[PDB]
């Protein structure tokens, strides 16, 4: 992994474990997220941090996902090697972005795109805020400063308002909960267990018969270690589904979502 | 990842990921257990296999893993270099061996060492079988001829008897399921989830206070994909060592049992 000329993005490269893949011999869509993750994190150590900034840790501020959006054409193989390029960029003081690309390294073709929204959060409070003058002057100079866009086309998917699955619910997967391997360095749930857990109640003939094009995740309200999730799903159609992750208990949101799948 | 020198044995380096590593910033023993995995599957891969031989597909038969044994000294750090070498053994008719041994890439030190114990099994009946004298001859051309072990000494702890968890347990983690992200490439849970299953009745203040040193598992049964599994621990014991026991959530059949050692930080 390195950053390119510029300074102003990052690449690395990864061959595709055995483990990591599901059925059809290629990577499942939550090893490309482990993997966007991963080169997020090395990204964010070559420039410096650690994502927290100087003026972050001061006021006790930590960048938390707001939404997470990803379209793949193609799913790597077993053995592939896979070359993810990753950018960030500053939203104003609504947020910040992280943007991703992958290709084949032997093709040298795009077969994937990724894109992040992240916002301002007191770690103690929780209490989501504003990105401060100070703050987005910090991260000026590791950001392209012209728009830089995985995502470009006016009305792309990445950006759809989602809305909330009413009950009942066409399909379901009750009483999921966080066992350690779920858990990040900091005792927090990953945020990919969540994509898994919104995939588990898509009906295994599906996944059979369909490949995950698109993928589009909000995220409310995060899972304890010690809190148990139910996962709804209904079709809204490719086939489409609207995704909905809540506290079995009380039913508190914790994620909303889509999926886009085409039939192989 | 390559054959060595003689071509008996495979070696890979990996860079230890950010998702990969626990609270203390170092390797989880799950992230370890798939690292042997992968290195195995890596070594298979490079001798011709794909690891069934061609008098195992002719029969239906496939290779289980009967026990898994692992010690850790040092877990690697987040962005840290691991060296891992393995190689395979036949052992008559019983079954095969697959050892490994980790290193720091920078130190050159052994930071760990694993094996694993392998039957033969028909992969329709689900019934076990000795070796056949064909396949013994098909993978003792990949193998030492000499024994080479990962565990030499007299009475180590990779071979000791497992005896199985009274009524009532200490701890308990009742509810287990296995999700997608669980599933190998066949649909079948992958031997790792077994381990991280183990490790969920262990108190979080034993996980907080001490590292794991030795972990030994035995595989009696598959947990199948739409099972519910059961984790129990007992303390048996500077070190902690405890008693484990995964049945199915219903009738308790038995799956697998273990025992683990811990040490205090
Ligand atoms: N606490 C959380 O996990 C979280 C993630 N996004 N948000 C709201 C974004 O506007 C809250
Ligand atoms: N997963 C299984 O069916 C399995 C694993 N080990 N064994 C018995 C080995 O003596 C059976």
């Amino acid at each position: 992994g390195s950053l390119t000329e510029d300074g102003l993005s990052y690449k690395e490269k990864f061959v595709v474990r055995s483990y990591e893949v599901g059925s059809n011999k290629t990577a499942t869509v939550e090893t490309i997220a482990n993997l966007l993750q991963e080169v997020g994190c090395n990204h964010a150590q070559s420039v410096g941090f650690s994502a927290t900034t100087t003026t972050m840790r001061k006021l006790h501020l930590i960048w938390v996902t707001a939404r997470m959006h990803i379209e793949i054409y193609k799913y790597p193989a077993w053995g592939d090697v896979v070359e993810i390029e990753t950018w960030c960029q500053s939203e104003g003081r609504i947020g910040t972005r992280r943007d991703w690309i992958l290709k084949d390294s032997v093709t040298g073709e795009v077969t994937g795109r990724a894109t992040s929204k992240w916002v301002m959060m007191n770690q103690d409070t929780r209490r989501l805020q504003k990105v401060s003058d100070d703050v987005r002057d910090e991260y000026l100079v590791f950001c392209p400063q012209e728009p830089r866009l995985a995502f470009p086309e006016e009305n792309n998917r990445s950006l759809k308002k989602i809305p909330k699955l009413e009950d009942p619910a066409q399909y379901s997967m009750i009483g999921l909960k966080p066992r350690r391997a779920d858990l990040d360095m900091n005792q927090h749930v990953n945020n990919v267990t969540y994509i898994g857990w919104v995939l588990e109640s898509i009906p295994q003939e599906i996944v059979d018969t369909h490949e995950l094009q698109v993928i589009t995740l909000d995220y409310r309200r995060e899972c304890q270690q010690d809190d148990v999730v139910d996962s709804l799903t209904t079709t809204t159609s490719d086939s489409q589904f609207l995704h909905l992750l809540r506290l079995s208990g009380d039913g508190q949101e914790i994620n909303r979502g889509t999926t886009l799948w085409r039939k192989k």
